[PDB]
């Protein structure tokens, strides 16, 4: 029965603050001038960094826990995921997708996840992944709210049936229609795709994410295509391109002439570090392109992006807990955004920029809003980012839904000292 | 007063294993045939992993816990950091050196780091980091050895009095010969420094360890002569080359050519994978190269190689906690070394390998050697890296000398359930 949150920091703002919860909801916040003492129903913050929940924007719950199985992706390319989830793709159980999607559901809760958005596999015509993600969106909603993407992973035009099968996910209740033009058979293929994909987005009222240019070549630009039709269709907001690693690899001159088209549409943008590291640059030999898409240049066009952890032991991913400030720390590496500033407003890109990546209508820490907040023990979001620190403690609706109290380390010098790794 | 550890995974082997200990050595290891019961004077490892001692073949413990002082580097590249320590280099003192040299030799006995070598700034008269090391050396002595590298930061050749202040850091005790060729005013500035260097190193008895070609020079070629004048001594096993990052952009006929002669040298060489991601390839717009020298194609010739942080928290690099686990991390993904043994096998890059950098005649889990060894928390070499698990026990010499409790991650669904992140 918790009544307020105490001694909380918040990114952007000077001092602590004291948020009332009332009826699972955020009732007011208010400035403190000291600390204040701790009390019954007060979730004490100690200081520690108040922030809404972590978001994952792009995660594939239909692969996770499959690495290996029958085979292991021996390149580490995109295309050789494909082909190695194919063969796992024919093994799949109703039970087998439940299980293995709770299982990082539940790292996900732990960490301070409260909004994931799964893409899932809809190239197979007995839609068993999709029946099952569906029943666990059911399920973990008292913890997690859960997007589904109807992903047509093969193609919408390149299987057999893509388009109906893609229709079909959706008539069954996926949230956001989904689509890969880049591993469509020709060019052509790929731009209608997408405007077949944002018919049937107009049909439904539902959201779109596109598997987007995840390839390093410089003449794949889908993005365009995603974009204009947003812009023609006034529909930025509901509209994501995923990955676009394609643009690392693009001319300068093409970009900028791009880039104000991206901001006009009002798309968001979606880079998965972890895994864009390790799939990107395979054909290159030495020098090798890193391959993340422009987020530098997003952050400071004032172009929403924001980064996903994409795969947990899987395909295309042997490694992960899923865990955020992990994809984060990668991210700002590899995109060269390290300046004290930078780092950390970090923070945003696994938080706000996601929220909005997802079209989140009751998210961030304001009146009015109900009460999902992670509290991190750490004093802002570079010291969070620089520890990887833990989640302390997770509220939603106002209650501790999940918490992680601290490792403990001690060095055994002339006298024992603890060891907190802080300056 | 520990007579044995039991229950302990050893990387590469099958089971359990026992390691007796006696008079501060390692007596014996015997294989159990299942779980041995725990009782006094008896470390339980409780199948978790047993490997020697982390080690930190690079960093610079003169400038660490300095970053923004009195400026920030804000291009984020090697030369502007020269630039910004030499600000601060001017405002060093003795107390200073030593209290934050100690700060990050506290984390890293935390993080089971018991061979430490760092590198020293001597390009400066009054030599009063390394006076202030070398007391640091003395007083860490019981839980880390140190070596410490007299380090020309700003050229012998191109700095007033240069090699002179080089060989007084050796007469006062540095254990290792330092240089930068490709810092030098020209080229052959850079290969003469090399043979100043190889003299003193022979003159006195000490080993080399060389910032080698650390920038995206395709013609910065510095490696070629390190590595023939270690094999005209007959000296491979005491030299080093740090970073060689130009590697990365070499063509390939060349680098085949040189990989025989640096086969042949036997010489050690150091990758700084968190730093070299921030630090090179900011001279490209876009696409923007790595920057990590050939870490898997030296792996796959039997080259001896390794992983240091470089810098903690300075004008160098914004971030860190001294944590090896997550250097490794950091690496295997930009060298994508992403297949299940490759990561498994990543333990070698901090431990053995790095041991061999540093010439280490007192290293390994085998009998006669000093009971020096570490404890973590995980199954084997992938579990530890995928899990970024901290060091439960540290031991030297035989006695406790850190230890983590680990954290405990709870989350609240219909029953409370412990999250460990396993499968
Ligand atoms: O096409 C893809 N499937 C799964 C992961 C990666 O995001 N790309
Ligand atoms: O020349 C250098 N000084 C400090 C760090 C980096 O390793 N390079
Ligand atoms: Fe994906
Ligand atoms: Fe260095």
């Amino acid at each position: 029965a918790l009544q307020t949150i105490i001694n909380a920091r918040l990114p952007g703002e000077e001092g602590l603050w004291q948020i009332h919860l009332q009826d699972g909801k955020i009732s007011a916040i208010d400035a403190q001038s000291g600390v204040m003492p701790i009390t019954e129903n007060s979730l004490d913050a100690e200081q520690g960094l108040v922030i809404p929940p972590f978001v994952e924007p792009h995660i594939h719950l239909d692969t996770t826990q499959t690495a290996g199985q029958p085979n292991w992706n021996q390149s580490g390319t995109l295309f050789e995921g494909i082909e190695r989830w194919a063969e796992r793709k024919a093994l799949l159980t109703h039970d087998d997708v439940k299980q293995r999607a709770w299982q990082t559901l539940k790292w996900q809760i732990a960490n301070g996840i409260q909004h994931v958005r799964t893409h899932v596999d809809v190239s197979d015509a007995t839609l068993t992944a999709l029946k099952a993600m569906l029943e666990v969106k059911q399920e973990v909603a008292p913890w997690i709210d859960l997007q589904i993407v109807a992903f047509p992973q093969e193609g919408i035009l390149s299987y057999p049936n893509g388009e109906a099968l893609l229709e079909e996910a959706l008539r069954l209740g996926a949230d956001v229609v989904g689509a890969i033009p880049h591993f469509e058979f020709t060019r052509e293929y790929g731009v209608e795709s997408l405007h077949k994909t944002f018919a049937l987005a107009q049909k439904y009222d539902r959201l779109i994410d596109v598997h987007c240019d995840e390839i390093d070549d410089e003449q794949s630009r889908f993005v365009e295509t995603v974009a204009a039709l947003a812009h023609h269709e006034g529909m930025g907001a509901r509209v994501t391109a995923s990955h676009t690693t394609a643009m690392h690899s693009y001319n300068g001159a093409y970009t900028s002439r791009l880039f104000r088209l991206l901001k006009m549409s009002g798309i968001n943008f979606v880079a998965n570090p972890l895994v864009n590291i390790h799939l990107q640059g395979r054909f290159d030999t030495y020098p090798k392109r890193r391959g993340i898409t422009r987020v530098k240049e997003m952050l400071e066009s004032g172009i929403n992006v924001c980064f996903g952890h994409d795969d947990v032991f899987d395909p295309w991913y042997p490694l992960g807990t899923a865990n955020m400030l992990q994809v984060l720390h990668m991210g700002l590496h590899v995109c060269q955004l390290m300046g004290y500033g930078q780092i950390n407003d970090g923070l945003n890109l696994i938080t706000h920029h996601s929220a909005r990546t997802l079209n989140l209508q009751d998210y961030g820490i304001a009146a009015g809003n109900s009460a999902n907040l992670i509290i991190l023990p750490a004093e802002n979001g570079f010291d969070a980012l620089r520890r990887q620190v833990p989640v302390r403690y997770s509220v939603r609706g106002g209650k501790v839904i999940a918490s992680t109290q601290p490792a403990q380390t001690t060095v055994y010098l002339e006298q024992p000292e603890a060891i907190d790794y802080k300056r």
